[PDB]
């Protein structure tokens, strides 16, 4: 098979060949598409193919397919499977498999730097305090005073389900929301209901609008535990405007370092409930979703006001107007302090470089349109006039409940 | 099955059931979501007029009435007969309000049953398309108050008598290649543009011409004719704030009508039938305007704007893009031609959706379509789940007719 992919404001035309080794489900019949849908303990014999197929996949990546080392790990691997259900993977493995899991992140624009990512083996941590050390060396290495690395802390892979290893928080480093009784949120909407669990579990919140909340760390399917984040390891960047002497005084800030906690790594078979990964921001992570989704912290009105923007008819797109200027301060503000960064314009471009990369060295790269395209000024951006053929590819990160929803407290 | 969609803005959720009544396929599979791709007889008419007739006597309180068997009978021995049969006129009003009804990458879709469906089906000229087409221009236009509209030509038979307007809309211009190598005019009109000129048109070689109807009626060659100059509304573009916009000579055209689609109808095609409504802004501001590939002019307006185009981190094309779309809406609206913003389009379909999921048990809907390629997130329709499926009467693409058509 074969399959044409097309960009409309260049001609250029892919094949796509990697799909052939999809083998999960898209969500997607034949009759209906879902792709702009949100969210659309293995047995032995469920695990050996799997684990066959990783290791063929090695092997093949480092040019050993079928020589001996390749013939018994597969030994190895079937016997410790069959003995012990499970099955360790080896280091050069493991650092194979979460790159790979990134490579084949459908979902995300970054993709570019899939290779140079720093892998923290935190498999034989095996307590909350424990997890709580290595998640701090993970921030202040990957922080680096703001010349940010990309990097992954991989804690023990799941066994029989109930002895998890579980990052309550969606991302390590979050701002608090709290309720108020009048109605209103103050802090950030999204965290509201961890926000709580936090407060319920004995956190005591400043109650601002920027507090960085604990981390709640489960280990070996234990109980969480709260934990404060060294301040002095947290960085942050206040928002100010190039030209808009009034902008820093919107009180705005935001953390510098992206890293994802609640996520599932498979390699192999294995699964990895806690495997916090951090890279760097794109703008319009925080300029466009973060400040100005009505239900975030919604800063529109206060930055147009300010601004003296006809607010009396949306057709003066006052919105619009608005949104830039805003971005504008958040890309600005994080190259004054000197913190990594990328705009979407660039993002964008050099995805869509690696892309084409992608397909001439491997013979595809699954993309989720819905969500590469940026939230703001979409077809400006190249992008947006590409096709894209989304499909799964193991290694891979996944989502899994809630902690909170399927955890037995002790 | 039962599928739910859910809008993360607001939490709602709501049940998809019609998705069960989907004919055609995807292009998606269970192994790959095809989702960005642009484009993925006697015993096979009479399924689909049966289908239609069912769905149009439901839809009228008549599902089984005499009425609606004798039709049924009617058609079927019609076919037998004919090999094909023809609608009665309120099928027809019908059928044309459906397709748009249906019509997943339509944003406007609020406004399907306010159609205005003009019969064309006794047309046997391109004089005649020509005289029809004028009509529908200047009763659409309605002076500025836009109305919607299609006119529907006579339906194929054998595939070899044809009716077909060769133009993609009834309205574009012009696309010039310069000694250069660059390109005066649309981009996205040059090859039509040298159809015309390689079949007699005078093109006047300007930024803005006003291109000529090509028309093909019963499977001949297709014939040039000048649209009234008095019927084509164009709106000259100017800022609310920036006196210098007015030297960019921008302009563009009031009435947006597609007529390169085919309209099918229980089972049957009509290859030529022109339909129009009113433009979105970000159409023209984003991507007629801005798009790389058309008329890309954010180059100029950002050095009229005095900004630092020197690192794309200043977001100066971002900066431009939202001036350019306050023009363009600014300049209808100050000639009061009918125009909609995103904001308000986006606003209007959630509503349109939700109507359509408690009365028709679902919505197809075009994420990749629907959301306006500028401000994606702050519109409502970001948030907003779809699910997207093909139902019939519908509107589809169709072959170029110069790539097709033996002269
Ligand atoms: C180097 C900086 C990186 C940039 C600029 C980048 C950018 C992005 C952006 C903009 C998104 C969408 C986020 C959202 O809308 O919530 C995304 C999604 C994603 N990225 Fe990256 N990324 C980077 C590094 C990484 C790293 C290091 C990994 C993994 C090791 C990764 C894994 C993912 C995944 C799994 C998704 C999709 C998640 C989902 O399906 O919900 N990214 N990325
Ligand atoms: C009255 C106001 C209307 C508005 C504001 C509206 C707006 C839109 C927009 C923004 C698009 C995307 C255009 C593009 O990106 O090329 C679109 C697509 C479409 N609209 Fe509407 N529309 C309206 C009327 C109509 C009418 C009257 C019909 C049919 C009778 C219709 C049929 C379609 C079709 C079929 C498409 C998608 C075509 C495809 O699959 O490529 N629209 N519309
Ligand atoms: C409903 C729709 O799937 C949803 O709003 C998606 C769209 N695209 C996105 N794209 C990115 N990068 N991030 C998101 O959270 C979303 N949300
Ligand atoms: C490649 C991708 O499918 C293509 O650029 C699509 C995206 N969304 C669109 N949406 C609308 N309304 N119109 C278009 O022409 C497109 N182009
Ligand atoms: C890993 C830091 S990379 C980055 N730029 N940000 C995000 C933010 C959210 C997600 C998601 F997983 F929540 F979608 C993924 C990447
Ligand atoms: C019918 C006028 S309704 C409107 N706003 N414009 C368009 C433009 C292009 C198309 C398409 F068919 F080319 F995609 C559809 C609607
Ligand atoms: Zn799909």
């Amino acid at each position: 098979r074969f399959l044409k992919v097309k960009n409309w404001e260049t001609d250029v035309v892919l094949t796509d060949t990697l799909h052939l080794k999809s083998t999960l489900e898209t969500g997607c019949t034949e009759h209906i598409c879902m792709g702009s849908i949100m969210l659309p303990v293995r047995t032995k014999d469920q695990l050996f193919p799997l684990a066959k197929e990783f290791l063929d996949q090695y092997y093949s990546s480092i040019k050993r397919f079928g020589s001996k080392a390749h013939m018994d790990r597969l030994e190895e691997v079937n016997k410790e499977i069959e003995s012990t259900s499970t099955y360790q993977l080896k280091d050069t493995e493991l650092i194979y498999g979460a790159k790979h899991a990134w490579r084949n992140a459908s979902r995300c624009v970054g993709r570019i730097q899939w290779s140079k990512l720093q892998v923290f083996d935190a498999r034989d941590c095996t307590t909350a305090h424990g997890m709580f050390n290595y998640i701090c060396n993970h921030v202040k290495y990957a922080t680096n005073k703001g010349n940010l690395r990309s990097a992954i802390t991989i804690f023990p892979q799941r066994t029989d389900g109930k002895h998890d290893f579980r990052v309550w928080n969606s991302q390590l480093i979050r701002y608090a929301g709290y309720k108020q009784p009048d109605g209103s949120t103050l802090g950030d909407p999204a965290n509201v209901q961890f926000t709580e669990i936090c407060i319920q579990q004995g956190w005591k919140a400043p109650r601002g609008r920027f507090d960085v909340l604990p981390l709640l760390l489960q280990a070996n399917g234990n109980d969480p535990e709260l934990f404060q984040i060294p301040p002095e390891l947290v960085l942050e960047v206040p928002i100010r405007h190039p030209k808009f002497d009034w902008f820093k005084d919107l009180g705005l800030k935001w953390y510098g370092l992206p890293a994802v906690s609640n996520m599932l790594l498979e390699i192999g078979g294995l699964e990895f409930s806690a495997c916090p990964f951090s890279g760097w921001y794109m703008g319009t992570e925080i300029g466009v979703r973060d400040y100005c989704d009505n239900s975030r912290y919604n800063i529109l009105e206060e930055v147009a006001k300010k601004m003296d923007l006809d607010m009396r008819k949306t057709s003066s797109l006052w919105k619009d107007q608005a949104l830039v200027e805003i971005n504008i301060a958040v890309l600005y503000s994080f190259q004054s302090d000197k913190v990594t960064i990328v705009d979407h314009h660039s993002a964008t471009e050099s995805f869509i470089k690696h892309m084409e990369n992608e397909y001439r060295c491997r013979g595809g790269c699954p993309a989720d349109w819905v969500w590469i395209v940026p939230p703001m000024s979409g077809s400006i951006t190249p992008v947006f006039h590409q096709e894209m053929l989304n499909y799964r590819l193991t290694p891979s990160f996944e989502y899994q409940p809630d902690p909170w929803n399927t955890h037995v407290w002790k």
